[PDB]
């Protein structure tokens, strides 16, 4: 596995914009305003923004106008003149954002400071049928404002690690102390490994450049097993080892003489399939019988509700 | 792929136009004025700039007349003579734009200035219906005023890279440096490129005329997944590897021989297809076990909710 | 077994993460916020925020919103850059969460302090039925602030074992020590082992490391049933013995000559399951048996109601 | 059968933990908040801790929370960093907990301590149906406080039986006598052996997890028949031993000539079992039968209807 797939940069991170605005088109499908006088209400400060007064009672009973979020990704490292992806979402009545047009939102941070500027034709999907009340625009929104980073100062960049692991970051650290010289990485954690790197944009670029693409050696990770329980989905992993027992569960019989089927000792994972579907199961009894399992052992794994 | 196909210039950006206006012709399928009083008082307003004043005490059930937001977009460089295409999207009742015409809009950008003049007649589309409250003009705007741009000046152009990498930014950097002499350019970070140029407009246009068309070989980008779940996409990248696995998902079998259907290790995408393949399932089905796995590791990538 | 699939690192603990936020798109199905009027206040509040002040008196009829709870994970050793996977569940009268988005939440662990930002799109499932008031964001929450950790002090870790056995941590010891040198390990109780380590990060992740990778033989834990009596779920350990015995279960009879079935004395689990097979009964009739028999001795082993 | 499975050590002690808390999602199903107001009391408490102040007369008729009692099991010797399985049920009027959250319950000891903290995932099974207000959470709780034990302190351990018998603890003592040398072990009752051990925590772990898996005979036990009457089962020991006896029950007649069958005297358990089925009777009539018998004597072994 390269570098790059299981750990990020100290100084590269995203940060988020959330902004409010309006959708006009839509075909009908809009907000009831009856219900969201907001939306009028902005509506109406966007018309005095442009030079359009409306008096002050007004029925404003208008349908192609909808009142929507915005969510953007400020990227790392963003120029003024780069342009991101923002995802659309109703706020109050609407029906629908099929053919809508954004106009102008001033997305924001944390910091409540505008950072880009969204604009732009929504797109939204044509039984599993499409949300129509999301939608996204591509390259919708214009960046305004940089955000002043410390990449490039100081000699130590921490390469932090995705799904924490001691092993994994003694490996990382290992493989960069083979390829350069001595001294240049350290393991600071299960995390984080800092790696000295020379002064100057150029150079950490160069050898940040260098370190993403490199290959590693994955180690097994982790017996672990994920019931979800929400979707009814049930993962194993390739450590899960399990543990000769005896398994009884309701309208469950042997195939052949009766209920408490066993299930043997399996050190692999495909002995460890073979043996969970000798005991014929659906996965909704699956889930119950892993954690009927994990609170007696016989279950080589830490399982997690997800 | 060429340079001018994953960067962008610095002076070169794109900004977005705003305005109001109103559509007449349309066939009926206006504006309910009695709702939408301010499409009856935009109009008063123009027909008092160009002479006629309407009582204040009037009917104004006039169904021929929309009002209306354009967007545009102000090119890079634009001058004074350009025309640029504009979209109309209804505001108010208007059940359609068919054969509408636009009435002189200024348009107005972030600064609240006028830049351009939007004129024209719309284009709209003729189950799966067209959005009729929203179309769009070809040429429908005439620029006026001109964006005072930096470009040409000083000696360093930043080269922006879109999809940042450390990696692509280093290969922009040793491309730009083996077509040119040493120190042409240097990477800054993981987007951005900086270029050493020779002072004067005709100069600067020329390098970067040469830079543009100019091929680089793509690194691979990163294992990346993503799931919309809004239009029941699922997309995978040529870099996702996967890992060996069980997974166990609702009403899903062993082709055959129960459930908990096992995944093989693969290292090509091509074999990641055909593991996931043998794993009988729907996209609706697929995203729940994608995102299981990637819980339990099991999965070289990185998936984003898009 | 893997050092590290039994037992985990002192300064190596998770922490939890609070918040609550608002879901926005939602194709209807959202709170009715006449029930839950807290979703239109922190709605209101966030509009307050972005810039825009709703009037007091207003309907607040918008049904495309859904106040939510946000629950998250702090990694161990976690950095600012990183991002982690959160659950989003509703909490008013929203009928589903099948396309949201999630609005810039501060996530707070139990010292009220915001650690992550959660901000990104649900991911739901498609008689069993999927539960859709609840979902997953994978990565949906960007860290803010780190957790001091005292892990690279002193010179002992506590090996933490999970199942506590006086014989497992004497393993556990006895390995490290013939991997080591003398005194590199010693058993504090039934759950704890003292390492001794030497002082500096990196050499103690490089220790740890070579530890937990490392092979122990498991010794047989304990003879133990357990019995769910709510998923109608039974499991038997490896140890389980069971003594001769006769039991009687209303509307069971010996096959063939009547009713008080007779019941061998078995040390094998698979001798066991024959015996209680030979016991025609079902689950449910199983745990009454197991326990009757239980307060009879009978039964060598603990049974426990999970 | 090994000292660990009829045997418990004296400093190893199990603690229970209480708490209140929250379920959110549920897909409906919840709390009826107008006959619950402490679920709406308690949320809005929540809120408040995390920044939100609901007014003092709101209706809260949300169906998505239910108020729930959550029990832990404090495990011997659990450090900070461990993790421990819940159980949580609903307290007010919810129907089900089919795919909540738990909210960050602390919970609490006899001695009105925070011993841990519960957050995660309910779990519950999918005629004989599951109970669906009642589902468990593995991992489900995080400790954040330590019991101070005296183990390793002294140098006498009280292994503690279960099931007392003086022959059992004499047979213990004599074994750890056999083990080791002379005076290791004393009987003090039918309950309790005191072993003496050397000072030190690593001593004392290392000698009872010698004596933890060492082998002991079970001399027979008693002769004991266990009624339950509410679960219809009655279960016989090993040494019950039948005396010969006349038993008169109503609808009952020799197969065959009338009433009034005869049980032979029979010292084996086998030969008990088969005197007892040629009088045919189901589990009902046989416990009247027993008790009726054993008013006469005629039994030799004691019932207790358990």
């Amino acid at each position: 596995e390269r570098i790059r797939d299981l750990t990020s940069v100290q100084g590269v991170r995203e940060n988020s914009l959330i902004g409010y605005g309006l959708v006009v088109g839509l075909d009908g499908t809009g907000d009831q305003t009856t219900q969201t006088p907001f939306t009028t209400q902005t509506l109406n400060n966007m018309l005095s923004q442009l030079g359009i007064t409306v008096p002050t009672g007004t029925n404003m009973q208008l349908k192609n106008v909808a009142a929507v979020m915005v969510t953007a990704s400020y990227p790392p490292f963003a120029r003024q003149g780069q342009t991101i992806d923002v995802v659309v979402s109703s706020m109050g009545n609407a029906k629908s954002l099929r053919g809508g047009t954004l106009l102008m939102t001033p997305l924001k941070g944390v910091d409540s400071q505008v950072y880009a500027l969204a604009q732009g034709n929504i797109l939204v999907g044509g039984v599993q049928v499409n949300q129509l009340n999301g939608g996204r625009i591509t390259n919708g929104a214009i960046i305004e404002r940089e955000l002043p980073t410390q990449f490039g100062a100081g000699n130590t960049i921490n390469l932090q690690l995705n799904d924490e692991d001691f092993t994994m970051a003694q490996q990382i650290t290992d493989a960069i102390n083979r390829a350069r010289g001595y001294g240049s990485a350290t393991a600071l954690d299960a995390r984080t490994v800092q790696v000295r790197v020379p002064s100057g944009n150029s150079s950490q670029v160069r050898f940040l450049a260098d370190i993403q693409n490199m290959e590693v050696n994955v180690t097994p990770q982790d017996a672990k097993v994920v019931i979800n329980s929400r979707t009814g989905s049930v993962v194993m992993n390739r450590e899960v080892t399990l543990d000769s027992c005896a398994v009884a569960q309701g309208n469950l019989s042997v195939t052949v003489g009766g209920s408490l089927q066993s299930v043997r000792s399996s050190a692999n994972l495909n002995s460890v399939v073979r043996a969970l579907n000798a005991l014929g199961a659906t996965p909704m009894d699956l889930m119950s019988i892993l954690q009927s399992m994990q609170s007696a052992g016989c279950l080589r794994a830490k399982l997690e509700i997800i």
